[PDB]
């Protein structure tokens, strides 16, 4: 099976501010030596559902994986909601190896004492758009294997950062396509 | 067969202003649960071939599909010009099911009375560049399943929108890569 | 075999200013009628390793290919460092046909006397980010089949161009994903 995903529904699965306040829509499709990824994020409740002038314009969604490529429970994304695809849902077996979906550790090494700043290639940076409004850019930073916490073997994080005042709006962004080299 | 396309030639196939004034180059390659898409647009004749100060800085190219995934004749793209790949041309059979290329209706639901504003994930927004000149951004908005007209089951639309004055120039943009979840 | 790459290590393989001053990380994965590509560039030594106020804010990395799809020795990328994937390295056979990885000559024709300016679809233009810092955009231009020198049959070039003063910094950019139609 060649896709890992959250499912495409809008049932909350993720933490932006508080637990299960948001829907991360994420699909990872294996394409040989790369995964083709597609991501977006919606705030369903809580502060990011109706932002204020003081809301933090920087949200990080962390997916931490063990050595089998299985999501760790300390991730921002709930495990209930994350598995191999089956129709528009997921497979019933909870604990399925997924090393071939993990980001390559040579391309994207964990940070170390060896070399201070890590390679910029460990990140993808671009813009997505809040509310699908062209005048409302939000910077998406995708980082590969740059987390060490909770004993993780691999990581994929999605950070959204912006400068303009989006108060009174619901955080919701356009979809973003990306790829990365696999283990 | 795993690619639907316009063919890569420059024979006009599309309407920007008037019928068959432009070449839409579009390739959809099936990659499991995603299509990998690649698009660009060129004006061959008519107003967008030599824009004026009053030309509309907003062009929408609509591909409408029936429940079989087959292009409807009311689309901006001519059907003559759109089919499964065979060499650098298309297959001879005109009417081939293509549901596995269609955008997923759970990820990208049609608009309804149920929920006012639709999910931003139904769109991709980025920049492409007019004339391949780095100082001439044009915003591309790709939208999935957001059309209802003509009884369509699915839709993919490409809107190009800009602010700067590109008068006297030919509309022609750099290629854009994207993906989406499939039915 | 469905991936051509540089390998994901940081051993210098490329010329920005002087020979083997930099690491081009490039992976081309065949996906039917498209290649899914992923690129980034790091300066390891020389001027781009510690830029000055006079360093040229325009670097072109040229991959030139023969009619078999094999890299020509006059390319910016060293051939030693470029082959079909095998684990995290490359296959031992040096000279492997790769026409199915080459950019389509109908979609991306070489430049000619026939039609002055070439089609903008021959290029992809976007931003990547120096040092993975969101305030440091660098424009990446990918061009397909636009070189004629050294008798090349095909070409893929990566040009990085910028305006801001990045003096004292090491040239290093975030990863960029793209696709193109294949021969
Ligand atoms: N890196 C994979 C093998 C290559 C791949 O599946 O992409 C593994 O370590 O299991
Ligand atoms: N959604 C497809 C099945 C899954 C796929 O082909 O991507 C169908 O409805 O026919
Ligand atoms: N263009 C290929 C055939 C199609 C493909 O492999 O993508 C060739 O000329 O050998």
């Amino acid at each position: 099976r060649r896709t890992l995903w959250t499912t495409p529904d809008t049932s909350p699965n993720c933490k932006m501010s508080t637990e299960k306040d948001s829907k991360l829509t994420l699909t990872l499709t294996k394409c040989g030596s790369q995964v083709l990824g597609n991501v977006s994020l919606l705030a369903v409740t809580g502060e990011y559902h109706q932002m204020t002038a003081t809301t933090k314009k920087d949200v990080k969604i962390s997916l931490l994986f063990d050595e089998n490529g299985i999501l760790l429970p300390s991730s921002s994304l709930s495990k209930d909601y994350w598995n191999y695809r089956s129709d528009d849902s997921i497979v019933s077996q909870k604990y399925n190896n997924a090393v071939p979906f993990m980001p390559n550790l040579t391309a994207y090494p964990k940070p170390s004492a060896q070399n201070a700043k890590n390679y910029s290639r460990t990140k993808i940076i671009s813009n997505v758009y809040l509310g699908a409004l062209t005048y409302q850019p939000v910077i998406i930073t995708i980082a590969f294997n740059q987390e060490t916490e909770n004993g993780c073997a691999y990581s994929i994080t999605f950070t959204f950062t912006w400068q303009k005042d989006y108060s009174a709006q619901q955080f919701d962004v356009t979809s973003f396509t990306f790829s990365y080299l696999t283990q």
